[PDB]
């Protein structure tokens, strides 16, 4: 089955940083054919630790920005919702709609998502286990969602981190395709105090466990210059640094891929 | 005052609130030294199953807080799920509550504050006690004034909540400190015989109220049966939490 | 019942720091008639995570030393043993065989300390649940232990750190007689690298807490300079506040015991 | 190169630990780009009841390791649980087993550096990554040369272990790293189906070698019953990791 991989700017900083983060996209899907992009910018960060932090430039200008990259290169494209009235505005740019970690047993958001017939991507929660996705699926099936993705992004270990429980990755493909958030799963919450931390050295090696364990798809945060970003500067990845990661999971997810184990 | 916050989980019916404000408002009574509260959700918005029960909506819940409030004079609160329902709930709510996957969420916490109420926030099973600082900070921002923060256990490992009791003074540096007796023993996805023991450990250590959940029948309770505290146990706890707080106070450490 | 207040200082530094302690658990027995007090101190730290850490001057030395301290004040002792072999001596002075909480499950230690006919307490693992401690005490009664202590010292919550699930006492009570560790509960593992860290300020709280649940004593390290220890500088609570501790537990004690259930 | 430790978890039979030793033997035929090396405890000294098959001692044991050492010229390895015992068990072990509860018992620690043998630490479920940095220190100290730190998982609530593959590349800067497949999904007080996924991202991530139990019937397995790898099945993990390690190799990170 085709290969997902989610990336681009954590935030929509800007229309040019998008087409800047979509031209470099645009470019690696000519190459990696046998890979689905998709375009990834949140039009809003509704959960900043603190109230002084970035959060976007609203749902208007966001979708109008995300419009453009999907306009000019022809990418698919996913953004986050936070309130259910913000699903029907998105979907009209969206392919798939991205349920926040936080939020994904709201069940009027995902509700929300599901009646607009585009796909939707549920993070999962820190809060949550793997075998208690089942019921996040059985919502958005409830809701007539007919394409659901679940993304692991780490999971609640002691205070301000994060671990990253592999068997997830199986449990969860019971139910639905799954998705390994790379830039994520290594932020330390609030390590920062007013803002989250996150170590940067363990994203690849974790990216290549992701694929050796065996996901459909792998979701990653990127930046021209992470250190200048309004929001996960200690995540994001290099923007140069993208093609060679992709290329590394398609290898390891090729020599892998025998071994997966029949879910 | 020492606050307690009680009433049954769900508003499964008005019949159901009057009953329950009914013995509350005989312990408002009683208790005078305590400053009672009156709790129930018009909208369970995140329960694990689609085919659970969530409520009668947010009008029918309103409503029935109103008879409770007209009818027992009693403070009222409940909790909010999206940034709409801030101004239509402060018209009977005293203190709005803030869910704890919802802690984070930046517009709730504003559209809390713009109402003038008081906010409690329940303190996320992900965050840390010294993460909530920035969450009081957010609601001073938008406005608030009285401001409480709720200890409600937190994630350990799977399925399963832990209370770390360091979390009270932490999180009163900047905030009025409540403990959720009933929530703090749920099994996420609880097991009740540890109610009242964890609940005398946060009066020894030192809070400003407790929450309870409290249904006639809880094993009839369309929420949190396995968690809620019957009826006719409620008289008790308060009293033994009472006399315990009044030994132990002395000890409480400063700010 | 009678209650437990097992305090001392951590480590057996010389002979002259323990009569210096022991005088005053003396003058508080004296006084705390209601409690029955065990002097503890360790003959030797065998897992200080340092090499270069202190250890002790031997169980040779340390023997002696606690056999003064009984033979002077008529207090009741108790020290750690780390193998087997150190079971019978130990028995010799000890009134309390306290066995480590890394080797709770050591087999051949807990027979060794149970056939000496002298209590044993056992610190509980870090990665030990409440309910599996009942194995614990079967093994011990098999050992012909008569009577048994399970001391709670908190549990591993992410690294470095240790959370103090308070549901424990209760479950434990079921199978032995429960004590809770005031000192060790709030130290954080390793925290300082070549030692470990501790939060002093929370130790009065918890203590609070677990005569408030519920609990057949409490265990707390005392020194007369807790900076210039050699183990637990930073949980060691100073000897001058040993006397109002004690009498704060024992006044939240008497008003909360009405409550406590009958397990 | 890329070691692998494999044998039944107990020594229920020299002959058990022969007809293993034959099927590993093989595999070192097979694979001459693997060190093996043969594994089995003469003593499980830390079972939960006491009631549990712990073994027929440590002569017995080092008398079957010792059959298996000469039969097949394989490389041995087997825990320690006291000092005492080093001295005699370094007799035939090339490498000294330092239980996961006991990685902080300096003595042991002491005792097995003193032998000169190799020795393989397990890390306590209770360790931190960089915590492990000290282990190592006090084997050097006590003269060891050839050190291994095993990961097998970290307390994650309770019953549960969780493996943080961060710990890979962390206790690598001090120290070879061996990935326990078996231990590390066991369930504290297991998922045999999680063994082979977890171990193909072990070699993903990278590391210095794999440590697996098998026993020709798990199912009847006297220790570790529920997570031994059956013997059949590990020429065809092994040959997996191999391929995996060829192709991930290239992205494994420097120091
Ligand atoms: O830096 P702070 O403000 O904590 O924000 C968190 C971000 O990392 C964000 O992308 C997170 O994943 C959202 O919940
Ligand atoms: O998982 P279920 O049983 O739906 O539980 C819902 C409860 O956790 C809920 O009532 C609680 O007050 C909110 O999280
Ligand atoms: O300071 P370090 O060396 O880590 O030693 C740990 C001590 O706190 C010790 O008393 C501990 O409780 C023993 O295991
Ligand atoms: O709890 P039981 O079943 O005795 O388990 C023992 C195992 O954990 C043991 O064989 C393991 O290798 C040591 O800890
Ligand atoms: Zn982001
Ligand atoms: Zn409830
Ligand atoms: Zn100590
Ligand atoms: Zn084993």
């Amino acid at each position: 089955e085709k290969f997902l991989v989610i990336a681009g700017p954590c935030a929509i900083e800007s229309e040019e940083l998008l087409l800047k983060v979509g031209e470099e996209i645009k470019r690696l899907s000519e190459k990696f054919k046998e890979v689905e992009f998709v375009f990834k910018s949140s039009f809003d960060k509704a959960n900043r630790s603190s109230i002084h932090s970035f959060r976007g430039h609203g749902l208007e200008y966001g979708v109008k920005a995300l419009r453009k990259v999907k306009e000019e290169f022809g990418l698919k494209i996913t953004t986050d919702i936070h309130e259910s009235w913000q699903a029907e505005p998105v979907a009209e740019v969206a392919d798939i709609i991205q349920i926040p970690a936080f939020l994904c047993r709201q069940t009027d958001l995902l509700l929300a998502a599901a009646k607009t017939g585009r796909a939707v991507n549920v993070k999962k929660g820190q809060f949550l286990a793997p075998w208690d996705t089942k019921n996040v699926v059985e919502k958005l099936k409830f809701g007539g969602a007919k394409e659901i993705y679940l993304t692991e992004r780490g999971t609640t270990f002691g205070y301000n981190n994060l671990v990253v429980d592999f068997r997830s990755l199986p449990i969860m493909k019971q139910w639905a395709k799954v998705i390994y958030d790379a830039t994520h799963s290594v932020q330390l919450p609030g390590g920062l105090g007013d803002k989250s931390g996150g170590m940067r050295e363990f994203i690849f090696p974790l990216i290549r466990a992701a694929v050796a364990v065996g996901c459909d798809g792998v979701f990653m945060e990127t930046h021209p210059e992470p250190e200048k970003a309004l929001s996960d500067a200690s995540t994001q990845l290099p923007l140069s640094q993208l093609e060679g990661i992709i290329e590394a999971i398609l290898e390891i997810r090729e020599v892998a891929s025998k071994y997966y184990e029949t879910i």
